[PDB]
């Protein structure tokens, strides 16, 4: 049986765990020949190589080259929210807009964002440095903690990313975070990898794909998007509620062993009855998980107890 | 429908609303000639009046004089829990000692003794200036907040005290909620309270009064001690388990009207099957409250969700 924190804190140890060789590495990232940029990811990855469970999430000054990309970005974006995101995402959105800075010409900070968030469902965010393993980015949502980036995407792309971003996480993934339900059935993920096996958590990576990353949802006799992939990209988020991707209801059966790439639009998308429903069906897909114990989260001493 | 907390940090506006003119003015209380003992719960008084939910609670250096009163109550009684105090008690005392700092001759601080209940049960201790409506004090334990008294008894009479003190607190009430069980069972107590009309606030003190303060539990084919009042009192907690008392099964149809007085040892006790089985009937009382709505804590937000 895999190791898996127990407490809250044993998150830590997560951080000596990542890919040490980031994208902003590879020749055909967008900043590769950027030296500025290197070392202001380098100078980011060691915010987060620092941070402790418990200590406030430092607060960083982002430059005006930062803050126009974020601002590209926000515009373009926004103007589709009302329209295709979800209810869950519209109804937060005001609120963030006013208490956590979420404006144009300001890049929130991770602080500010996490108080939010706990405020709203108890989620609370950790800087992280890159890239982390399926299980360990899983683990945490059991504690309802999400790892995110607080460096941006290079200036000379904004409408593109290779990876998460702090646009992504912000605008993507922290107005759902904001949703009771939808906080319940992504810890609900998270407490299904604790101690699986390697080849069952990538199967819990795939159905956090379709859902957290790419699902739809079922909105009275509509259908909207929750996926902070769709919610992070103009151009997939219109392309998803047209008539050109194909849509299936979620069936974890089916879902857990679909393929996919990430590197064009889904030609596939499973939809969610809702964050209750979905809840229940990954519930009923981590009882199939050979784990000789089963796994619940005490809020009232942020520890998981093991039966 | 009577007012009360939504938030765990609403507790606050209990301060402005207690007895002022507390026993310490009473001309038969024990320290009533003493200028100096005055002083020192006024002193007292002023740290619970001017704390807030958020804060740690101030420390306070003990004289040698209250030291002594506590180390002389801490060895009697102490010499009783192995053989009269229910398992739960004697399990986390050995940890209280070693991480709280429980000994004759030292007095815990109420902020260590809060950060350990806390790891525990997510309970919390709050100062408190004096006596507490039912409705506040009980309200209270609804966010799994337990109002502390800090202040200890005169001197001259160490096994003696008309009021809650801290030797009382600390050795009587805390190694109980530092139980799981006990913990829920304490806390659904506070939930039905919530809104509850003043008539039932003084049926649930009365169904308190026979559990956390007088209670006693089986454990096993044997009955042992677990209320506060009893493990704070020497006489007492040996009386409770010999032939002299009435014992009857805890029942709160029966239970929350049973009068009672607290000057003299109580003839009878109500035996409780566990604490699970208590709070259980603690619940199905709460249904029996004329209450428009239900209510449930959420530890996530510390928020009291209103149905
Ligand atoms: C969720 C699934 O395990 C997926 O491959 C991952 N996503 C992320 C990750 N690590 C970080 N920091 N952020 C992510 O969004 N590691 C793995
Ligand atoms: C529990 C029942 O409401 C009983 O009358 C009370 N106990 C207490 C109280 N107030 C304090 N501060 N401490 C207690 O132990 N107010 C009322
Ligand atoms: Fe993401
Ligand atoms: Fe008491």
């Amino acid at each position: 049986v895999p190791w898996f924190p127990r407490t809250i804190q044993e998150l830590d140890r997560f951080a000596n765990q990542i890919l040490s060789y980031g994208a902003e590495l590879d020749a055909d990232h967008p900043g590769f020949k950027d030296p500025v940029y290197r070392a202001r990811r380098k100078q980011f990855a060691d915010i987060a190589y620092n941070y402790r469970h418990g200590q406030p999430i430092p607060r960083v000054e982002y430059m005006e080259e930062e803050k126009k990309t974020w601002g590209t970005v926000f515009k373009t974006l926004k103007s589709l929210y009302k329209t295709h995101a979800c209810y869950e995402y519209n109804h937060i959105f005001p609120l963030l807009e006013k208490y956590c800075g979420f404006h144009e010409d300001n890049i929130p900070q991770l602080e500010d964002v996490s108080q939010f968030l706990q405020t709203c469902t108890g989620f609370r965010l950790r800087p992280v440095a890159g890239l982390l393993s399926s299980r360990d980015f899983l683990g945490g949502l059991a504690f309802r903690v999400f790892h995110c980036t607080q460096y941006i995407r290079h200036g000379s792309k904004p409408m593109y990313t290779p990876e998460p971003d702090i646009c992504h996480e912000l605008l993507g993934h922290v107005p759902l975070f904001s949703d009771r339900s939808f906080a319940q059935f992504s810890q609900e993920i998270g407490l299904a990898s604790l101690g699986a096996p390697d080849e069952y958590i990538e199967k819990l990576a795939t159905i956090y794909w379709f859902t957290v990353e790419f699902g739809l949802c079922k909105q009275g006799d509509s259908i909207k998007a929750y996926g902070a992939g769709l919610l992070s990209s103009f151009g997939e988020l219109q392309y998803c509620l047209s008539e050109k991707p194909k849509l299936l209801p979620l069936e974890l059966e089916k879902t857990a062993i679909q393929n996919y790439t990430v590197t064009e639009f889904q030609p596939l998308y499973y939809v969610a009855e809702s964050f209750n429903d979905a809840k229940e069906k990954v519930r009923n897909f981590a009882a199939t998980i050979p784990r000789p114990f089963s796994v619940r989260y005490d809020p009232y001493t942020q520890r998981i107890e093991v039966l």
